[PDB]
């Protein structure tokens, strides 16, 4: 049933648009996107043509492609992500904080996390009421009943005493995950939770410590992890060296490769936001976007077949989430930042 | 009568092992070496004497000496450390010391005196322009200490910048009061103290909000007016999570770094770390030249120089992986010394 936008204009506040062209051109927006805004959250849904959005505590829906889009409702978080479900369903959750509720159709059901520190949230495409989700300790856990009540499932990530950025759960199988962490660098399970390994290849110092702040594993192969991160032995005090970098495991969290520099030309932050192709394993898109001196927003493309990057550029201070046409991948949704300087 | 004081450099390559050129032109040109600068190489440690054409730099653990105003540098000796900074005293003297670590020494002409510094972890050194042998030092405690035997011996001197187990980044001197410094603190934002320690008055205006934390990474005071203080910092409140935000900028202060106001922002066209370099013009208190630069794609080295009177930054661009140190010409400031990195 999913078919392309049939519109060139976008019906809408302004906090999400579509790109045809990996953001050479904008869809222009019927409403102008006021300060201060983040649209964090953004998912394409299972049902037809249908897509979720939060713009700031405002949850959005469109039900023809991204072409209108209509308030639902008003949520007690004005800062969330969105994790798609089959059937028609998302889930809501603060990242860094502990807001969680479940979408359905345009009923909101507010739940109760077992994490006040939310890091990542996952859902199993086979069993639309089991989720999962991870707190910054390293601690996953699992529900059955679509978010009602939860249990502590496995082991923690990295051990105790741990400080968790990211645990990004792999759409096509909730027991493989990799989780982010501080100087702890990468870890991955594939039993969900009950063990991890340490990932290597984050630093270029054998057992050197690293900060991996993002996680991401491709829809379009499991094998494939992208992450933001930095090798804190290439950061020594006195270098001048960042040492932050994007990063690409081949062999699903266990070893990782350095794909980018944070330079200039490929700005990366410690928040630069990972959008994987759902179709081409090869393909990584990333932003760039501040509001001082209206630089305005890069959007990057990365193609492991050469190695380059690609990117296009816009007058918006940020783009804060990206979902992908599910019938033609290179409609691309754009949730957008505003901020007043 | 004549006395041959400081010139312009009468060369136009300079003979020396490539860690030091001079640019006339803010780094649009820079001048050739007869040396080709070798991996891995860091240049921190570069001054300008007050003795006539006379500077002295540290290549890696190399310590360089030129008496004609740069055209050519010469091995002086090797000194105890491999990353060490310069701070000038009057005359032929300078002091070298490991930043975050212990290694201090005196250079005089070309003689070393290893000397015993009272901290460990060092954070800043400041000389005294009217009195030879008197020196100060920070540790990254926050502690300041006093030598009034040009370093052999020193004392503690007032209290601590924030207090206990509050850490340091950094204390800048005022080149021109060494009871005047500036301190800049983790999560602690800034302090500055006009009586040597004694009192400190936390600055603001390095958060948005008002008592808002943030980390203040380097401070610089201008040469040219005491009341000027340039600042690297981060405005913790702004880089509060999941806004994106890096919460990165320059600073400026017109009050001797009681209070800061926001002057650059980190973005592609103006790049900041948590490292960037500050040079204050020595002569124009509306100029402070920075640097950005990374081999990463052979990207190179972005010069900018920031002016007050506009409030723009222009920048040159070089082929060299970074500028990790920047002096200048006493008799003609608008010729600067650039101490070089090359990392394979
Ligand atoms: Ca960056
Ligand atoms: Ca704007
Ligand atoms: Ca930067
Ligand atoms: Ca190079």
């Amino acid at each position: 049933g999913w078919r392309a936008p049939s519109c060139t204009k976008v019906t809408g506040d302004g906090a999400v648009t579509f790109t045809t062209d990996d953001g050479a051109t904008l869809a222009p927006t019927t409403g102008t996107l006021q300060s201060v805004s983040y649209t964090h959250g953004l998912v394409a849904l299972d049902t037809p043509n249908t897509l979720l959005a939060t713009h700031n505590d405002e949850l959005q829906r469109s039900t023809d492609a991204g072409c209108t889009w209509t308030k639902v409702a008003t949520l007690g978080s004005g800062s969330t992500w969105l994790t798609a479900a089959t059937g028609g369903r998302a889930f809501a959750w603060e990242k860094n904080g502990g807001y969680l509720a479940r979408v359905d159709g345009r009923t909101v059901t507010k739940l109760s996390s077992p994490s006040a520190d939310i890091v990542g949230v996952g859902t199993d495409k086979a069993r639309r009421d089991h989720v999962r989700l991870a707190g910054s300790d390293g601690q996953l856990y699992d529900s059955t009943d679509a978010g009602a009540t939860w249990k502590p499932l496995g082991k923690l990530a990295f051990g105790p005493g741990a400080s968790v950025y990211t645990v990004s759960f792999d759409p096509a199988d909730l027991d493989h995950a990799v989780a982010g962490g501080m100087t702890t660098g990468g870890a991955v399970t594939t039993d969900g939770g009950a063990t991890w390994t340490a990932a290597t290849g984050l630093s270029a110092t054998a057992g050197g410590k690293s900060n991996l702040f993002a996680a991401s594993v491709s829809p379009a192969d499991r094998n494939v992890v992208y992450a933001l991160g930095i090798d804190l032995v290439e950061a020594a005090p006195n270098s001048g060296a960042e040492g932050r970098h994007l990063y690409r495991s081949t062999d699903g969290g266990r070893t990782y490769t350095r794909i980018v520099d944070d330079t200039p030309d490929t700005e990366l932050t410690n928040s630069t936001l990972l959008a994987p192709s759902p179709v081409d394993p090869n393909v990584l898109y990333f932003e760039y976007g501040t509001y001082f001196q209206a630089y305005g927003t890069d959007l990057y493309r990365y193609d492991a077949r050469t190695g380059k990057v690609g990117k296009t550029h816009n007058a918006h201070d940020g783009i804060s989430a990206i979902a992908f046409n599910p019938a033609r991948p290179s409609v691309m949704y754009l949730g957008l930042e505003e901020v007043q300087i």
